[PDB]
């Protein structure tokens, strides 16, 4: 099965998912001198006051915080988006070391981790239908740098103990995604895909300029998770990041 090891790593995915070599693959390197300031791009609109977190799950490649997406409770609009995108889940990508973890890179600079807030276009009625469309998904990308602790993240840090191995889930209600957002909403956008199999090219990437800082110890607990199921040989959940893919003439636009 696909994973991040030498035998089932990103360099092998193409065999099972040929799209791996597609035209709008993610992630990419964000070259700051090359991105284009586009003045016709609107401010992002993040309405998360009504978000309904449900549970946290270890799915073997990361941990997903899942939300009730049966109604327009936590949504994203504006920016380069047309229509309403409902928040479904959020997860991270992190490294074995603080000098790596992020998927996206800024001027070839890698951050300690990358937060992904996954949203789906509501005119397609369900997540499953949306991944089949060019504009089915909106993914908010936030970088993590090691510094001071992030208040807002501790609730997550605390439950990781209960979902140590693959297939474990925990109740995780009343969690507010707002405590994960940076002050500024300045962004870069490009059309890309899912960063994990099936790597479908259904994403409008929205990558935030301003990183959020988290402490060493916060980051250390992510690294305690296991890719493996319970009663199996232990394999620490580390470096679950896909390297940068060719931009192939796509244009990266900037809101600033
Ligand atoms: O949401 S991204 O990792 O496919
Ligand atoms: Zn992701």
């Amino acid at each position: 099965h696909w994973g991040y090891g030498k035998h089932n790593g990103p360099e092998h995915w193409h065999k099972d998912f040929p799209i791996a070599k597609g035209e709008r693959q993610s992630p990419v390197d964000i070259d700051t001198h090359t991105a284009k300031y586009d003045p016709s791009l609107k401010p992002l609109s993040v309405s998360y006051d009504q978000a309904t977190s449900l549970r946290i799950l270890n799915n073997g490649h990361a941990f997903n915080v899942e939300f009730d997406d049966s109604q327009d409770k936590a949504v994203l609009k504006g920016g380069p988006l047309d229509g309403t995108y409902r928040l479904i889940q959020f997860h991270f990508h992190w490294g074995s070391l603080d000098g790596q973890g992020s998927e996206h890179t800024v001027d070839k600079k890698k951050y300690a981790a990358e937060l992904h807030l996954v949203h789906w276009n509501t005119k397609y009625g369900d997540f499953g239908k949306a991944v089949q469309q060019p504009d089915g998904l909106a993914v908010l990308g936030i970088f993590l740098k090691v510094g001071s602790a992030k208040p807002g993240l501790q609730k997550v840090v605390d439950v990781l103990d209960s979902i140590k191995t693959k297939g474990k889930s925990a109740d995780f209600t009343n969690f507010d995604p707002r405590g994960l957002l940076p002050e500024s909403l300045d962004y870069w956008t490009y059309p890309g895909s899912l960063t994990t199999p099936p790597l479908l090219e259904c994403v409008t990437w929205i990558v935030l300029k301003e990183p959020i800082s988290v402490s060493s110890e916060q980051v250390l607990k992510f690294r305690k998770l296991n890719f493996n199921g319970e009663g199996e040989p232990e394999e620490l959940m580390v470096d679950n990041w896909r390297p940068a893919q060719p931009l192939k003439n796509r244009q990266i636009k900037a809101s600033f």
